[PDB]
């Protein structure tokens, strides 16, 4: 009986790691379970297109083609069905024309300037498929869903003859007050960090850099004497989004003294060292770091397999 606790700031990938356990250790989501997320997919998709159109006003960005104005009006007239688990070929068209508009795209490419779901493009780019009549979300569609965790979620599974009890909590500031309820008998903590957060700000605070917040959290948990005997595993998550982002957005936004290049390998090791540096007992305490893509099942499988042997030692 092993107890794992998934900690980290909001949207770091904790719940997505939990979803993988089902796919990797069980048999993935059944049809009835996939259908349950159908409305979340649609809700997520409609909320993402609205967040972009909402930002265009704030940033004063015009549509590329004047006619998009009617489509934008139609969107709100029709948005209500989507939430109920319904997508009409009419609504689908509206969203598709909007998504392809150059002004909408220009706004999309300035997303660090507001709050947008990591999966907006994933879904918006796959509209034809997800809008089909009789659509049932795929395993990846489920993994891509965004649903806020509030409270404590407990999940169980068997792996390598061990019975796992995985604990997951909410990372927003207002939720952190609930973390101490899970502190008992923890075999290992899996601290999730979103690498692509380096240039974003807190949903709960536009004055606070998202990566700095994680550092504050990791420093706290890692050096908490209560966890002196718990294995600290660090997942430097969203390696796939970081890879694409490092090429165009400067890391000096987060770490002003970074003198390396806009490359993945070099910028990734740097962030690793920043976090590993917070450990105050480097000779007595070990940090087990892994770079991950929580939405990629094969990646998570090989990484979880390695993490368990560590737990098995
Ligand atoms: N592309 C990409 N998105 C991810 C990854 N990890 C999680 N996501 C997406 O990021 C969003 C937030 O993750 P979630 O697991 O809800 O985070 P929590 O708030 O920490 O539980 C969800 O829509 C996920 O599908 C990753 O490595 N790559
Ligand atoms: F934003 Al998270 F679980 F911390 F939804
Ligand atoms: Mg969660």
């Amino acid at each position: 009986e092993v107890k794992l606790l998934l900690l980290g700031a909001g949207e770091s990938g904790k719940s997505t790691i939990v979803k993988q356990m089902k796919i990797i250790h069980e048999a993935g989501y059944s049809e009835e379970e996939c259908k349950q997320y159908k409305a979340v997919v649609y809700s997520n998709t409609i909320q993402s297109i609205i967040a972009i159109i909402r930002a265009m006003g704030r940033l004063k960005i015009d549509f590329g083609d004047a006619a998009r104005a009617d489509d934008a009006r139609q969107l709100f007239v029709l948005a209500g069905a989507a939430e109920e688990g319904f997508m009409t070929a009419e609504l689908a068209g509206v969203i598709k024309r909007l998504w392809k508009d150059s002004g909408v795209q220009a706004c999309f490419n300035r997303s660090r300037e507001y709050q947008l779901n990591d999966s907006a493009a994933y879904y918006l780019n796959d509209l034809d498929r997800i809008a089909q009549p009789n659509y049932i979300p795929t395993q990846q569609d489920v993994l891509r869903t965004r649903v806020k965790t509030t409270g404590i979620v407990e999940t169980h599974f068997t792996f390598k003859d061990l019975h796992f009890k995985m604990f997951d909590v909410g990372g927003q500031r207002s939720e952190r007050k609930k973390w101490i309820h899970c502190f008992e008998g923890v075999t290992a903590i899996i601290f999730c960090v979103a690498l692509s957060d380096y240039d974003l700000v807190l949903a709960e605070d536009e004055e606070m850099n998202r990566m700095h917040e994680s550092m504050k959290l990791f420093d706290s948990i890692c050096n908490n004497k209560w966890f002196t005997d718990t294995s600290i595993i660090l997942f430097l998550n969203k390696k796939d989004l970081f890879e694409e982002k490092i090429k165009k957005s400067p890391l000096t936004i987060c770490y002003p003294e970074y003198a390396g290049s806009n490359t993945y390998e070099e910028a990734a090791a740097y962030i690793q060292c920043q976090f590993e540096d917070l450990n105050k007992r480097k000779d007595t305490k070990e940090i087990y770091t892994h770079f991950t893509c929580a939405t990629d099942t094969k990646n998570v499988q090989f990484v979880f397999d390695a993490v368990t042997d560590v737990i098995i030692k």
